[PDB]
């Protein structure tokens, strides 16, 4: 049996992966199978907490697998008990399709380049038959197409042309969309538009230094360096995957889908170690495009569930992606053959300056009496590439006890062809000649499993409101009175809430069993998040049905085990009909969520209307949200940090 | 005559200040006068642009002054022509009161400590008569009190007790409020509550290291250092107050009121130097409190117009407030005697790493084909202290051509006393025993005088909207279609708009005379700003009347000279009645603002519901907004910056 991990939440080692895939091959001996997913099945929440805090049973070390079998529809999935090298649960799911791996994305180009119907369309589009090596595709999942459902595993090949291998292809989309059976390795259909648009004759819109020298004359000279050193080392301590820093303690996990998973998050409040979150991660996304024209409705990528923030994560880049003194973690997955694969340097961990933590000075001696303390932040990060997009993910811990998630979006716009006299608006932007960059949103589902100061939690909306008493009344003489209206969610239905600019809405995750001795309020972490777009696709749309979580900024449901992925476990090609994922968890909306084990799913992101500044490669666009302690502590928790400068009134008088 | 400045927008030198005050003293010879304000009167916008870009006349170098005269109500104000040492304009304003200086804050404590009625109240409150040296006050402007109007110059002494001079006084407010005549140096009234609350007998809530060692046992050890150096110097160049960095060029100005003023802001687009803004600054604030109980309606500080972001600015570190390699500017004002005073190191300028600028990698070779470029940002900052508050102001320029304003709020909560059995809610929070920190908002008025790619500009609201065609229609078959609805403001009235979470509203400031050759849209800078609270005080309230700008997120008016301060030129003790400031500029709402010289005033900020984490000293709370180029450039303007790492497809194949 494989050696068991240092910690029950540690991701599967390479040896554990191989042990799992050997087990599964033996169970299916005589069958031709391929591996889609081999990943840790995390322990039940109860089992973990009981092991960690109550001297309870050691949870079994289990691997979840998804396989395909040649000639069989759908997938099989199950669990392997690693200690006994045995399959302990298995089932066949003939009517779902699974996440697409890097191998799956790389496989489609050879299919389309050799398909006679595709060749014919390249030629009709102005690319000669002997130049197929110049044709490339981003082979998305089909997403959903009602002509096939889940009956075949399908990709849509978004086709482009490169004049030279070093080109950025996105200036030269083609007009047609081959549909490919991923498992049969064949083109089954090609969507061809009513109006044909041949390949752009313009130069490629390129962005490496050699290209830029041709385009603008010269690169800027190298700027003088800004160097960042920690000559006495770092202040954080890692014990395997467990982090300790500035009184925070937590486990850094990682998987094929979510990427970074932070677990067992506590804060050491002068010797009282107080839980905050059991688990926090990104659980799904949707990137819905806004052109109604066929087949563009199929562009609504659920990037986490369809590609994976782990599978697609970048090996980060000795001193370029992450600047400073860095601790790296590697990621391990299975390939289709059942062999472990490694992404080196998938996670970067470091501490960085974060400006001022607090300051106050006294006007009475011209600010001679003064105290200033600088902030340090701890950053746990990854960058994943989902075809054209780059998503830079930064989990940030702060010395006031706040935790923030910062995202920067970069990469390249998804582009489609635009005719010489064709107008892109209102659904997209002409960002370069013959290039239409369609409107789209990027929405994310943050999953919080809280344990604010322990178990038994609730959530609330907090709305700023003027007093209901009018100006000139004895209760509100001058019309200034205002308060925070807290609406505690009692049932699931109550939770289904949007951000509201009219009230500056925030949400509290709180422990109703405890009370701050000063304020009288429950200890809480407050979600402060304003990048909360409405879902623009209509009710009942394909987008709305496949992402039931995205229609509210906040969804709060009862905890149950295995409630991770809110668009279901196998996302590609689901029509959005059925009681699964968030739609299952919400149910009829009547279940209790007050003072219990809850899961808080937050929808946040941006609406992107492309502009030429975004092309050919887009400058980073920031998204953030923060979880802030409010009524958790009885005073500013950073005041024991040594100030950078401190002078008292008495000391200022003595300096004369 | 004083030597003329290097640049017409340079603030008055110390010699110019003295020259101006000598001129005014001579004009008023035989009269007993004191100086309130002596500051640059900036050139008219037409005159500046003509001088800068058209070989036009050199604008006269002018000083604006505000003086008080013993025995005369209100103020006198006027202009001095420095070249001729003469008063060129003067007028008496008998019914206004002016900004309170540092000297004016410092003067009140000696008055109240020696006043028999105040002493009596201290004794009734539990502080013996021989301990008046332990009584302190923050002597705000009265703000507005209908019992006196502007008929006397008045301060309200928010009173506190210190057990030792090194204490933070804010745990020990007293229950009463002396009203002080600033110019007569006497207490004229004391507001006494119906419910007396004697001084707290608790320990002070303190925050220096010596205090914290007593409170929690020990300070944390010094963390290992993070060192930032620039061994080959910085990439920016300053010529006097003119900055050049990453193709931006602008003038760094400073005054008593607004603090930092950025002017003549352009971007050098490969040799084509394109204007962006004529002037950008913070022009006013309001910090309205939410307790209706008398006299707390008088807490609605207009910090900029009542105290001044320049007058109240901190002399910065060095090495503590601003980390790294810093260029500092000093600030110069007049004191009451007409002598120049200096705040050393009032502004800090430096460049800092700002993470990734952009990245893209190709999945086809497992991300071997990759380009990553790191961002640098340029930061122009100050910190001002308005009694209890600290406001950290950062104007940030970025290498994608965006400009951001970042603010961090810190300092100390304003507190009032709380009885042992008194409930603070719903209008405040008990943050420590016997301490009530009332609810309040912090609202700011960002003033933008734009020149987007030159003169003749417009503004618009941009709202994301679903297509009006329903799901299932030929126009919107799958219900996903969406667009940006642009509402161009034709008249002032049209511009009076709020942030709307329902549409993810942004605003464009654009040049309708020009067209992006790719997109077809006008060049613009887009305001991306979501920390846009409603004003919670009711229509017709004292707050809403004194801050007419604050009731909309956006106000756009025609440019005229001297339209700087949207709550009027002399803010303290204005009732809010009258056609002045923003209310004058809005007029009847009918004036054209489409394709003309416009002023864009943006209201943003936060609503603060205190919690114990904020006490006794508050961790920094961030506020931000961004102005982003959209359709300004025809491609990402940063692509000529040398990448940190770049490998092409061909290079990756050659590396084997
Ligand atoms: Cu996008
Ligand atoms: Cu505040």
């Amino acid at each position: 049996a494989p050696a068991r991990p240092a910690h029950p939440l540690d991701p599967l080692s390479t040896a554990e992966i191989k042990a799992a895939t050997n087990t599964v091959k033996s169970y299916f001996a005589g069958k031709k199978i391929s591996f889609n997913t081999v990943t840790l099945r995390e322990p039940a929440r109860k089992a973990y907490i009981q092991w960690k805090e109550q001297g309870g049973p050691l949870p079994p070390r289990l691997a979840y697998y998804v396989i395909l079998e040649a000639g069989k529809p759908g997938v099989k999935e199950g669990l392997v008990d690693l200690a006994s090298l045995s399959v302990i649960e298995t089932r066949a799911l003939e009517t779902v399709q699974p996440i697409l791996t890097v191998e799956d994305l790389c496989s489609t180009e050879e299919v389309i380049r050799n398909d006679p119907a595709v060749i014919e369309q390249c030629v009709l589009s102005g690319i000669p038959a002997n130049e197929m090596h110049k044709v490339y595709c981003d082979p998305w999942t089909i997403g959903y197409d009602e002509r096939w459902g889940t009956g075949k595993r399908l990709q849509q090949a978004l086709v482009y042309y490169r004049s030279d291998e070093d080109d950025s292809q996105y200036s030269h989309p083609l007009d047609f969309c081959p549909i490919v059976d991923t498992e049969e390795k064949k083109v089954i259909f090609i969507d061809i538009p009513n109006r044909r648009r041949k390949v752009s004759k313009h130069k490629h819109a390129n962005f490496y230094p050699k290209h830029m020298i041709e385009k603008v004359g010269a690169m800027r000279p190298e700027a003088p360096p800004i160097n960042v050193t920690q000559p006495e080392g770092v202040s954080f301590k890692m014990t395997g995957n467990v982090m300790e820093w500035s009184n925070f303690k937590f486990h850094i996990g990682f998987n094929y889908r979510e990427g970074i998973v932070l677990s067992d998050v506590s804060y050491n409040d002068h010797g009282n170690v107080r839980p905050i979150f059991h688990r926090i991660s990104l659980s799904e996304m949707i990137v819905p495009y806004g052109s109604p024209e066929f087949p563009h409705q199929r562009k609504h990528a659920l990037d986490i569930g369809e590609y994976g923030a782990g599978y697609m994560t970048n090996p980060l880049s000795l001193g370029c992606d992450c600047k400073g003194v860095i601790h790296y973690l590697d990621a391990h997955f299975s390939d289709r053959a059942g062999d472990p694969i490694t992404v080196k340097n998938a996670v970067c961990i470091h501490e960085e300056d974060d400006g001022l933590l607090f300051k106050h000075s006294d006007f009475r001696d011209n600010f001679a009496t003064s105290l200033v303390t600088r902030a340090t932040k701890l950053v746990v990060s990854q960058i994943f590439t989902a075809a054209n997009y780059e998503y830079c993910l930064y989990w940030v811990f702060m010395q006031d006890g706040a935790i923030r998630l910062d995202i920067r979006l970069t990469g390249i716009l998804n582009t489609y062809i635009l005719g010489d006299d064709e107008e892109a608006g209102p659904w997209g932007t002409r960002v370069y000649p013959n290039v239409n960059a369609h409107n789209h949103q990027h929405l994310f589902s943050l999953r919080i499993d809280p344990r604010i100061d322990g178990d038994g939690n609730s959530a609330a909306a907090c709305d700023a409101k003027s007093s209901p008493y009018p100006l000139g009344s004895p209760e509100n003489m001058y019309g200034n009175a205002f308060y925070s209206e807290k609406t505690t969610f009692k049932t699931v239905k109550d939770s289904l809430t949007n951000y509201e600019s009219a009230t500056g809405r925030s949400w509290d995750i709180f422990n109703p069993n405890k009370v701050n001795p000063y304020s009288g309020k429950p200890p809480s972490y407050k979600l402060v998040s304003t990048q909360c777009p409405p879902l623009l696709a209509k009710e009942g749309s394909l987008v709305a049905k496949r992402a039931p979580w995205a229609s509210h900024s906040v969804n709060v449901v009862p905890y149950k085990d295995n409630r991770l992925y809110p668009s279901g476990d196998h996302v590609p090609q689901w029509s959005g009909d059925g009681v699964r994922g968030m739609r299952e968890w919400i149910g009829d909306g009547s279940e209790n969520i007050d003072n219990t084990d809850i899961l808080f799913f937050h929808t946040f992101g941006i609406t992107h209307f492309p502009a030429p500044e975004d092309f050919p490669l887009m400058p980073a666009e920031p998204i953030t949200l923060m979880l802030r302690p409010r009524h958790f502590f009885t005073e500013n928790p950073g005041l024991d940090i040594q100030p950078s400068y401190a002078m008292t009134t008495s000391e200022a008088k003595r300096a004369v």
